[PDB]
């Protein structure tokens, strides 16, 4: 049968939801393409989510393009394992060209093509779409004295179960949905403190993450009609009152302080005299984009982000970034929201590559 094409039209780097949704749209084109994903099997970063994690909206509101997420038969929003299974079944449905396990090291512009390199294995492509997520680049803010702290430090990226924290005094740093959920779970076994940059904001009890998607969509539509609305703010990471978080609220757990000033050997200290000893800190302080494979090109800013117009990289030809965060399209880092930019990305790749008869 035919060899792999010496030049692929498109390489997609990654194999999670964003890559798959991009693959869905590429399948209605005539372009040759290939997905390269570093893990042994399907599931993207959901493989690394903590054991109890569930989505903040129902299945219907957590679907990527095409085949929708099966409704769970047990009560509650889809679990981590539900998402993994969804993605696994979605790949089985469409038989996308995916190679695993392939860790892309770099991307090199050579002659007017992209050379994509994973160790020994290299491919050439006319276009490269990066959809590598964020989980592999946990971010911790640069607080003084962290190196001195003698208790446990872990990022949420590495959290799985609350067991080893039981009976301890634990600080959760970071708001949003992740902070609130991790805090809620830790508080069931440990004495907790929550640190957030701003006072946390909660959605009403009767609503779900579809509200956050609406807000996102309203923002991009305004960014694109008569563009305005600084007031009110987006509240784009207001907290959804998922069951464990609603239970935490009843126990008085959802109260936060503003950031401390430094770490000591035994805990933290604020500029105003607050001083708190801690056995462990769980950093729910977010992530940077997983763009190490673009560093040699020089496009990754001090931010860790890259200058883009929607998903198109500004400084370089025929490169797109899909699904990383609002900075690559409002709501693009969610199951429901990635579709809009995966779709428009595929159209832009077509526009760049299709040739007259
Ligand atoms: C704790 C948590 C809770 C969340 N809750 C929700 C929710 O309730 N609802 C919702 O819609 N979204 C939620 N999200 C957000 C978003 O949907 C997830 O972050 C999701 O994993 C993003 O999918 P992605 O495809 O962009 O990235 P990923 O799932 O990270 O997929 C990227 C894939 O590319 C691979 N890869 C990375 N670098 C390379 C490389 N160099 N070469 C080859 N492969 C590479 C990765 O290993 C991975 O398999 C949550 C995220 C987190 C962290």
């Amino acid at each position: 049968g035919p060899a792999m094409p010496p030049i692929l039209d498109v390489i997609v780097i990654g194999g999670g939801q964003a890559a798959l949704t991009t693959a869905y749209f590429l399948r209605r084109t005539s372009l040759s393409y290939l997905l390269l994903d570093e893990q042994p099997g399907p599931g993207g970063a959901w493989l690394h989510a903590w054991d109890s994690l569930r989505l903040f909206s129902p299945a219907a509101w957590s679907s990527i393009a095409g085949w929708p997420m099966p409704s769970p038969t047990e009560p509650g929003n889809p679990t981590r394992n539900d998402v993994i299974d969804y993605l696994r079944r979605y790949e089985d449905r469409y038989q996308f060209p995916i190679q695993r396990p392939v860790r892309v090291d770099t991307v090199t512009r050579l002659d007017d093509l992209w050379r994509v390199q994973a160790g020994d294995q290299q491919w050439l492509a006319r276009a490269v779409i990066s959809a590598t997520g964020t989980w592999s680049k946990p971010f911790i803010p640069p607080y003084e004295g962290r190196e001195l702290f003698q208790g446990a430090q872990i990022h949420s990226a590495h959290y799985r179960t609350p067991a080893p924290f039981a009976g301890k005094r634990v600080m959760v740093v970071g708001g949003g949905n992740s902070g609130a959920q991790v805090l809620a779970e830790l508080s069931s076994v440990s004495e907790t403190l929550w640190i957030t940059q701003e006072p946390p904001a909660f959605l009403p009890d009767e609503v779900d993450g579809r509200v956050l998607f609406e807000r996102a969509t309203a923002r991009w539509k305004a960014q694109q009609e008569g563009r305005s609305i600084d007031e009110p703010a987006g509240g784009f990471g207001d907290i959804v009152m998922v069951p464990p978080v609603r239970e935490a609220r009843e126990r008085g757990v959802l109260v936060a302080e503003r950031p401390f000033a430094r770490f000591t050997e035994t805990g933290v200290e604020w500029a105003d005299g607050r001083r708190e000893n801690l056995d462990a800190v769980i950093w729910c302080s977010g992530f940077r984009p997983a763009l190490d494979h673009l560093r040699e090109l020089g496009v990754v800013e001090a931010d860790g982000k890259v200058q883009v117009e929607d998903t198109r990289v500004v400084k370089q030809p025929n490169l797109w970034l899909v699904g990383y965060g609002d900075w690559t399209g409002m709501a693009s880092a969610t199951l429901i929201g990635v579709t809009r930019t995966a779709r428009s990305t595929a159209d832009q790749v077509v526009q760049a590559l299709t040739a007259t008869p």
